[PDB]
């Protein structure tokens, strides 16, 4: 089997991507935050406090003849933009692009945090790290592709992540058409639950490319790029006028500003980031300075290819028995 979806941008500036997900019988359709940085799938629901719903679409399982609730089961989740959500747990049968796991757990909010509330766009996550890492309690749950692995005909997926506009996550095959030139494959360590490698290096705007070993997790579900200090300083030094801001809590730059390229070393070869990519707007409405797309890790612990990274490439999660990463420019 085999399953495709389209995954929008929830704003302008590509905040975060949501693509529909049916859960239960009859279809109820949410629009879930797709997140290889975490392994919980979980949803605003009938059960989520009032007064943290605003305009997200919910959950109902009383209202789904394949719901079953999963006796004694919780979950709590943290991410690393500090947000977090909490609550109990339902098996259902959730369908993405076509694609159908029966049984699937269903994780149905009682609480949210302010930030997952103030997002009228995103319904929940689904998580696609590994299961590893998934929160529920006691009996810990498999995601929607390790639940869905066995039966794909290939044990992958894969991340086509638009520039403010629409871009799809497929499982099961790779879209030959999708990319261009070929695909590089790059090992994956699974010991933390990410989906974790090690780029080859960098450059900045059309500068040499400096061969450095940088550990990272790539991650649809964080919306910037973290990396070393270092590498963030000499990228931003390119930038007339940029300056880490500890008021604004990251690199800003001239919004008058043309920003250079950004280049990741995927073992020989290069993913190039448009510095189009790299700005994301005023730090407030009619601002004349914005935030940068790169940003250090430093104080996050682990280096991040967010969106800013990954939607310059053509991204496949690998799950074979032995994981690994391609990327592919297009
Ligand atoms: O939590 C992380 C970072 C793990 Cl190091 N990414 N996933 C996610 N989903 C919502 C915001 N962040």
């Amino acid at each position: 089997s085999t399953g495709s979806a389209t995954t929008t941008p929830i704003d302008s500036l590509d905040d975060a991507y949501i693509t529909p997900v049916q859960i239960g019988t009859p279809a109820q359709t949410l629009n879930l935050d797709f997140d290889t940085g975490s392994s919980d799938l979980w949803v605003f629901s009938s059960e989520t406090t009032a007064s943290e719903v605003d305009g997200q679409t919910i959950y109902t399982p009383s209202k789904s003849t394949t719901a079953k609730l999963l006796s004694g089961a919780t979950w709590s989740i943290s991410y690393g933009d500090g947000s977090s959500s909490s609550g109990d747990v339902y098996t259902d049968t959730v369908s993405v692009g076509g694609l159908t796991v029966t049984g699937q757990a269903v994780e149905s909010a009682k609480k949210v945090s302010s930030s997952f509330t103030e997002d009228s766009t995103i319904d929940g996550l689904l998580g696609l790290a590994f299961s590893t890492l998934n929160t529920v309690s006691p009996t810990q749950q498999k995601t929607f592709f390790d639940n869905a692995k066995a039966s794909l005909d290939s044990p992958v997926f894969t991340a086509d992540l638009g520039y403010h506009a629409p871009g799809t996550y497929n499982f099961g095959f790779i879209d030959t058409t999708a990319y261009t030139g070929s695909i590089t494959y790059t090992a994956v360590s699974t010991k933390q639950g990410f989906w974790e490698w090690t780029s080859t290096g960098y450059a900045v705007g059309s500068g040499t490319f400096k061969s450095t070993s940088i550990d990272g997790i790539a991650d649809t579900g964080t919306t910037l790029l973290y990396l070393p200090a270092t590498v963030v300083s000499a990228y931003w030094a390119q930038v007339s006028g940029a300056k880490s801001s500890s008021s604004v809590g990251g690199y800003v730059f001239p919004c008058s500003a043309t920003l250079p390229s950004f280049t990741f070393g995927v073992g020989s070869a290069r993913i190039v980031i448009p510095g189009d990519y790299i700005d994301f707007g005023p730090i407030s409405t009619g601002s004349s300075s914005c935030f940068g797309g790169i940003q250090s890790s430093a104080g996050i612990g682990i280096n991040i290819f967010g969106d800013v990274a990954l939607k310059a490439a053509f991204v496949v999660f690998n799950g074979a028995t032995t994981p690994t990463l391609g990327f592919a420019s297009k």
